[PDB]
């Protein structure tokens, strides 16, 4: 259960590359607790499998380095995230963001594209709903559109993840359409869920007007304001928020769509590791100092949420790891993994002081990127990068001849710290997480 | 710390896909022991990363299934296996078989191709050599040529893994070349190391004659006999062996090159998941019934080795997982993963019963195979398979245009059971494995 896992010294010498400073038995034994958790923070790196973690550590911290956030959770395991074929109910080996998020939030498998509904299109309550009912405070933060699959899975039960607002719902999720007597689009269901703290992008869908119900005619933003939501749109206004509760829940919309990525780098190309020079990522000029960082949103959320005596449940998502992986952009992808590590550090720092918080870091599924030899002549897209060690690392995306690289179905790392964190050890299924969180918090 | 990790029931229903029957905390806590291990069995799946484990499980046991051997080890973690660039001394992100094996059996990082020597081309003692010095019984078994990087790393100190016998050594490893002061070729050093049990392939190099020393002029096979080794070449004679020790060391050579693979299936092709029907693996008709299986050799070895009162150290290798991954042959690859699982089961059974045996299952490095969506249009080699679920799973190899798919650098799974197994948890380095084993046996 050590906190420092960096190489001991000279990696070229006997024992210089070791990460362990001694025997873990006693320490590891001491970190095993079945006492109930008072709080839970689930950090999700979208599409951040072991490959993505390795590539970003190698680049930002060096091969023998270690992420003070992502690599510091003591209890580790691997878990499966296969989805279901809607027709046959047989496993679909490669899941999408929707079905995977639904699994840990509701504890039941589903088909690719569904949010909060099972194979029968039947709704099941999510962990955030159950927590909110027990009286715990709830948060939902992400760097993607708040209507994106991952954050949406905690507050919406819809049949197609594309049903963002009234427009898409009427024609893609007729049965959820508010007019048809349904629960409504993702956005409207998010407004109904009323989590104490909700922060992310996706401001554009709030410009749509409800077709039915009490706030018919008004845009979703107006409905938000009318219902008591405090709205903030930048780092500054977010910083000034001093309270977030059921009487005045917080809703931050920092981008029309997804929030900008931190690093800028060119897209990987065919024979790019041979024909193009090694790259060194630089900061993204399109990102303003007004758009909050994940670490800032996480920090603010934790402070506002920790005021609730009963406890809180918070989910944080580094959304664009997946997105930049689809786009075959190593810098964008690595910058976002680093961005999430800072968020995990904020969470771990709170967890350690408080002493009753279960922190979990994992991904919804694996992705395309592979770390390959400098001289690889690959069929897909590749790029050479200048890492922190002062050495070149080549990354490869070779599973799609299309504009978008794809998810992969490999089991991946799940790590945790705190009460009940032992239930993450060994082989488990993504659905076990739901039950692990429910039992730690003592939910019924 | 449970033994059954299969999905509980109906994966389409709430909680039907769970692998956990309850809370692991107490069980896990109980499986944490710092008592010294009397024996160690290290099973290595060459190139068996998390993706490889997942594909094989999907195919052979179904997505919700579980490997009775590979998935039954309770303590899990992820470890790094980067090598060193020979010139700069800086990390080389994608290791080879030789450099990786050298790290766990020696405790020092090295460059690609080196066997048992650091970057300064200096020899370091291996855990097998140290075990044998403490009076423990030693075993080395593998399905590849005994001269291959994985088994050789335990008995040879050579500057290039290509120095199989006298010929290649003279030309590629002149400094190790027997006929000028070196300890000899891989085969000559293996013959000098004299482990109690050595089983595998590579009988072809034993046909070479030493160029100097006492047995100059005789084939290496003749030298083996002159030195007291019992030579067995098929299952029946292997099964007939009664004892193996320093007076009568067992040397089993079951093939000229590598042992034949268990299953047969076609090679993945360009758009193979689209232009060709799904495939169903079949037993390899060429595999002679007289050639032992990895589990049979593992089983026989444990039997002979456990006769030493002091204990034993045993390394077992499912070598062709890697070779078939290079060749882009899913059936070949999965068959060898299944093969290794049976070996693991044999190991776990002895371990559970004896109660002072540390079992570790891991891989030397990650590989190329990826599990992708059935409709994937990939730039590399794909193939569709009919899984145990009656569902189609697609595999992809897209990191090389050469005739050999490549290793990848992602951190991968390491799992253990027994005394000191807690040291495998969290993030560690491949070199930490050396120290964990050295400490487990008290082999300082
Ligand atoms: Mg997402
Ligand atoms: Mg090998
Ligand atoms: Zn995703
Ligand atoms: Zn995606
Ligand atoms: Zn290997
Ligand atoms: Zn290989």
């Amino acid at each position: 259960v050590l906190e420092n896992r960096a190489a001991q010294g000279n990696i070229t010498a006997p024992g210089g590359a070791r990460r362990l400073t001694g025997d873990q038995t006693a320490a590891l034994r001491n970190s095993l607790s079945d006492k109930p958790a008072k709080n839970i923070i689930l950090l999700i790196g979208d599409g951040m499998g072991d490959s993505e973690i390795t590539a970003a550590r190698n680049y930002a911290e060096g091969a023998g380095g270690f992420f003070k956030g992502i690599d510091a959770l003591p209890l580790t395991g691997q878990y499966t995230h296969y989805a279901l074929n809607k027709k046959t109910g047989k496993p679909d080996y490669v899941t999408d963001s929707a079905a995977s998020a639904t699994a840990w939030s509701t504890g039941v498998k589903t088909y690719n594209g569904a949010l909060g509904v099972d194979i029968h299109e039947k709704d099941h309550p999510t962990i955030l709903e159950m927590a909110k009912a027990a009286g715990l405070a709830t948060g939902n933060v992400s760097t993607a559109e708040l209507q994106g699959a991952t954050p949406a899975a905690l507050v919406a039960h819809v049949t197609s993840r594309k049903c963002y607002g009234p427009s898409k719902t009427s024609q893609k999720c007729p049965g959820n359409a508010l007019e048809k007597g349904g629960k409504g689009s993702i956005t409207e269901q998010l407004l109904n869920a009323r989590a104490d703290v909700t922060l992310g992008g996706g401001a554009k869908t709030f410009a749509e007007t409800a077709t039915a119900g009490e706030w018919q005619g008004k845009t979703l933003r107006e409905e938000a304001e009318a219902r008591g939501y405090q709205l903030v749109s930048d780092a500054a206004s977010l910083n000034s928020v001093t309270e977030a509760n059921q009487q005045k829940p917080l809703l931050g919309l920092f981008a029309d769509g997804n929030m900008p990525v931190r690093w800028l780098g060119p897209k990987a190309t065919y024979h790019g590791n041979i024909d193009k020079p090694a790259v060194t990522c630089t900061p993204n000029p399109q990102r303003n100092d007004s758009v909050p960082t994940l670490a800032q949103m996480t920090d603010k959320a934790i402070e506002l949420l920790s005021k609730n005596e009963k406890g809180f449940f918070l989910q944080v998502e580094g959304a664009s790891i997946d997105k930049q992986n689809h786009a075959a952009n190593p810098c964008g992808q690595i910058g976002e993994t680093v961005d999430l590590d800072e968020a995990v550090q904020r969470a771990l720092e709170f967890a350690k002081k408080e002493g009753n918080t279960l922190v979990i870091v994992t991904a919804d599924h694996a992705h395309a990127s592979q770390i390959v030899a400098p001289d690889t002549k690959a069929p897909g897209l590749t790029q050479a990068l200048n890492t922190k060690d002062g050495a070149v690392m080549v990354m490869s995306y070779g599973n799609s001849e299309e504009d978008s690289q794809e998810h992969t179905g490999s089991q991946l790392r799940i790590a945790a710290y705190g009460p009940h964190a032992a239930n993450v050890v060994g082989l488990t299924d993504q659905t076990d997480l739901f039950y692990t969180m429910k039992a730690a918090l003592g939910l019924k």
